[PDB]
RNA sequence: UUAAGUUAUUAAGGGCGCACGGUGGAUGCCUUGGCACUAGAAGCCGAUGAAGGACGUUACUAACGACGAUAUGCUUUGGGG
């Protein structure tokens, strides 16, 4: 994806975030209720979220190089 | 059967020697933090938030980093294995 998320039509990343983001509310609720005990999810789900937002701010700033 | 002389026999204490304590840094070490030389800057920012902080963020959490709700980091170019 990394790559190709860079492919995506700027509202299927709109989706992917939020996704992602009901994915790590429930991680961290399933943390507390004492059963996880995979606790690695958090942190790369945590990454994704992160790499989605880098690439849609930076089409914003290249949306507007040319205006 | 008398006059006389004398010593230990506790070492409570004293000096010597012995042997385990407490103590803390004499020896060696350290070189993590500066005296000074050379060079480079440029003294150094921002009314684009400037100037030190406060609260936070790790799967687990107690001070500095990141700076930060994209949070114990994100993308990209080049090194590197």
């Amino acid at each position: 994806k990394a790559k190709e998320i860079r492919d995506l039509t700027t509202s299927e990343i709109e989706e992917q975030i939020k996704s992602s983001k009901e994915e790590l509310f429930n991680l961290r609720f399933q943390l507390a209720t004492g059963q996880l005990e995979e606790t690695a999810r958090i942190r790369t789900v945590r990454k994704t979220i992160a790499r989605l937002k880098t690439v849609a701010r930076e089409r914003e700033i290249e949306q507007s190089k040319a205006n």
